[PDB]
């Protein structure tokens, strides 16, 4: 088949796909991009349709099988290589980019393609002076000029690697990035399972970040890393997370923590974090979340947000598993409920647990109403 990766075995192992895997990241399951559009692989837009089934239909046509929205790394490379061929055709039609592209060696061509993926042809074509320097093989001067640009300020770590590629004509910046992340992962990995960081490694990670391991900030990091389960941090989770956060060091990750915290000020992002917590805390082998574990995580994530959290604790402690829908709807209850619960709609199809809670809260509510200020 024309797309077979065996047709590229004459190339080096480092290539444009592996470059963008480092600079942008790779997703093997359909996800929504910044604009809400279904995407997979390295930034491959599937459709603007709101229908996941439509996105799956487009993916199946492009891959050649029924994927149910999940592909392999090799399949993602085939999709990406088609996108590269299209980007190169565009470069070759562009009077502002063709001369420099033609003049460049293969490694530096990859750096230019990287730029086009990030900012489009129009954006790259704006770099008139730097492109002329590249065409003249004035590598150090091009590197200096590119570093003065807004591009550098927008994505400093990616831009530094692309600039180093123009400066040297080698893959050194990508070899160095990979080694840094490998050596950092090796500081944390479980000595008995190289595929994960265990509890001791998570503790070392927290210590290196100057985080109380009991801070909600730890769970915020797990959310940003899309961690599947508490007490484990898989190698893929660590590498994908450091990539998506643009960090190759603990110092850089430490600087990102306040930005992750700030994201939660949006109710939509807090809801995402709140819903993530359920699947993260649940035992993989169980369908629901044990009540005691639910209470612990509820107290971490809802303290200061749910005005009836203390009453909720008392209600549950006098109770005898929590499904996902009950977990999710507690946040909606917290958002709508009046300070005295007077606006609760019993016909609203809330979980029985919440119906019972509203009834249980009646003595406390009444007592407060008869208490002097
Ligand atoms: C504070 C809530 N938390 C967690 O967020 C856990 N994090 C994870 O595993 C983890 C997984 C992947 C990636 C990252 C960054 C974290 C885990 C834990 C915390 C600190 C620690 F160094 C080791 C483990 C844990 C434990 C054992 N308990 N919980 C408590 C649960 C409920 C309330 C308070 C804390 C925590």
């Amino acid at each position: 088949h024309s797309q077979d990766l065996e047709n590229l075995y004459f190339q080096g192992s480092m290539n444009i796909f592996e470059m963008l895997r480092i600079d942008e990241g790779l997703r093997l399951k359909i996800y929504k991009d910044t604009e809400g559009y279904y995407t997979i692989g390295i930034g491959h837009l599937l459709t603007k349709s709101p229908s996941l089934n439509a996105a799956k239909s487009e993916l199946d046509k492009a891959i050649g099988r029924n994927t149910n929205g999940v592909i392999t790394k090799d399949e993602a490379e085939k999709l990406f290589n088609q996108d590269v061929d299209a980007a190169v055709r565009g470069i070759l039609r562009n009077a502002k980019l063709k001369p420099v592209y033609d003049s460049l060696d293969a490694v530096r061509r990859a750096a230019l393609i990287n730029m086009v993926f990030q900012m489009g042809e129009t954006g790259v074509a704006g770099f008139t002076n730097s492109l002329r320097m590249l065409q003249q093989k004035r590598w150090d001067e091009a590197a200096v000029n590119l570093a003065k640009s807004r591009w550098y300020n927008q994505t400093p770590n990616r831009t530094k690697r692309v600039i180093t590629t123009f400066r040297t004509g080698t893959w050194d910046a990508y070899k160095n990035l990979r080694k840094k992340l490998e050596q950092l992962y090796n500081r944390y990995k479980d000595p008995q399972d190289e595929n994960k960081i265990g509890i001791d490694g998570i503790q070392q990670f927290c210590d290196d970040l100057a985080l109380d391991p009991a801070s909600i900030s730890v769970l915020i990091i797990a959310w940003k890393f899309r961690a599947a389960t508490q007490c484990e941090f898989s190698k893929q989770e660590f590498m994908d997370g450091m990539t998506e956060l643009g960090c190759d060091s603990i110092e850089k990750l430490k600087a990102q923590i306040p930005k992750m915290e700030q994201e939660l000020k949006e109710p939509g992002r807090f809801k995402d974090f709140y819903q993530f917590t359920f699947n993260f805390a649940k035992n993989p082998g169980q369908k629901g979340l044990d009540l005691e574990m639910a209470i612990a995580y509820w107290n971490l994530v809802l303290n200061g947000r749910f005005k009836f959290l203390d009453l909720w604790n008392k209600f549950l402690l006098e109770h005898h598993s929590i499904p996902k829908d009950t977990w999710n709807l507690l946040l909606d209850f917290s958002t709508m409920i009046a300070d005295d619960m007077s606006n609760y709609d019993e016909e609203g199809a809330w979980p029985v647990l919440i119906d019972d809670f509203v009834e249980f809260a009646r003595p406390q509510i009444a007592g407060t109403k008869s208490t002097t200020v």
